[PDB]
Formats: structure tokens, sequence, C-alpha cells
């Protein structure tokens, strides 16, 4: 009956915005609001029970800040078959570069049937536009598949989002 998944994810955005503290907390059920800033990429492993037929495993990839000014992403995203693109919900150039990591994300990788890799928008912080319409919007001209407001901090909506994004994958890998 069980049958067993593993799939790489990424977890990309702009200095500081949570990337780190949102694999940490999802993983390990921990957080440090002291910053450590990550060089190049970290990893982790999540083990998801999804249900009674199925055990998805998740190889994260946590995308440093600057990596798109570099020359690797390239190499990174390689056979990704979703990401999370991950702002700080109080700091609205982190907010603009959004687009900056998907044109990047969408140029150089995609599924095995040519179509873009799904990908959640994650709004960082929100213990710290609140807009209903406009998400929809945003997500529908930038191909998002969703959007979520998360904390790390206090563990707001990281299991919803990952399962969200989860979904996605596995009827991707279904079809
Ligand atoms: N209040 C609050 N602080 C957060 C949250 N997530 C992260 N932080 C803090 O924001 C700072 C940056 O978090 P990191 O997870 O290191 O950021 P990063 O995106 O991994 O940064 P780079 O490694 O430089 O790419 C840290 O001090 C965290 O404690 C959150 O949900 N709420
Ligand atoms: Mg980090």
């Amino acid at each position: 009956e069980t049958r067993e998944h593993l799939f790489k994810v990424l977890v990309i955005g702009e200095l500081g915005v949570g990337k780190t503290s949102i694999i940490k907390r999802y993983v390990h059920q921990l957080f440090s609001q002291h910053y450590r800033a990550t060089i190049g990429v970290d990893f982790a492993l999540k083990v998801l029970n999804w249900d009674s037929r199925t055990l998805v495993r998740l190889q994260l990839w946590d995308i440093a800040g600057l990596e798109r000014f570099g020359n690797m992403t390239r190499v990174y995203y390689k056979e990704a078959v979703g990401a999370f693109v991950v702002f700080d919900i109080s700091r609205s150039s982190t907010f603009e570069a959004v687009l900056k990591w998907k044109s990047d994300l969408d140029s150089k990788v995609h599924l095995p049937n040519g179509s873009p890799i799904p990908a959640v928008l994650l709004a960082n912080k929100c213990d710290q536009s609140q807009s209903p319409s406009q998400v929809d919007q945003f997500c529908k001209e930038h191909g998002f598949a969703g959007w979520f407001e998360t904390s790390a901090k206090d563990n707001i909506n990281i299991e919803e989002a990952a399962r969200f994004l989860v979904e996605k994958i596995l009827v991707n890998h279904q079809s």
C-alpha cells in the first residue's frame, strides 16, 4: 500500500527574510531570534506522513540571499519540483525582489513535462498591503500557486503552506 516519495524543494528569497528559520521551525520545531547568515546553500530533510498510503520526504535546499547575484543558481535549482519564495512582510524591498527570484527560477528550471515548477509565496514575519483580491491577482500574474502569511517565530501557517505545496507536487508527480 504505502508509497514513498523524495522531492527536491527550494527555499529562496532576499537576505534576512526568514528562509533558514522557516525550515528550522518546520523540521526541528525550533526558533532562534539570533541572525546567523547562511553561506551559499544549507539543507534539511523533512519527513511527512502524508496519509496512510503516502510517505513524503522533502530535500530542502536553503539558498542564501546573495546567490541570485552569483552564477550558481542554475546548478542549485536543477531537478527541483517545487519552491517557496519568501519575503519579509514588514520590508517592501524584499517583496519587490520576489519577482527577481521568481524570474530567475522560471528561466532556469521546469518540470519534466516543460511547465513551471509550482511556487508558493510566503509572507514571513506576520507576527510583526493586507489584501484578499490583490493576492489572487498578484499570484495569477506572476505564476504563484498560492500565498500564505507565516511566522517561524510563532509557528503560524508553516505546516499548511508546506502541505499546500506538497499537494501540488503530488498532482504533478501522478500526472
Ligand atoms: N519576529 C520574527 N522574526 C523572524 C521570523 N523568521 C525569521 N526571523 C528573524 O529574522 C532574522 C533572519 O532570519 P533567517 O531565517 O536567518 O533569514 P534568512 O532568510 O535565512 O537569511 P539569509 O541566510 O541571509 O538568506 C533572524 O533574526 C530571525 O530570528 C518570524 O517569523 N518572526
Ligand atoms: Mg539563512
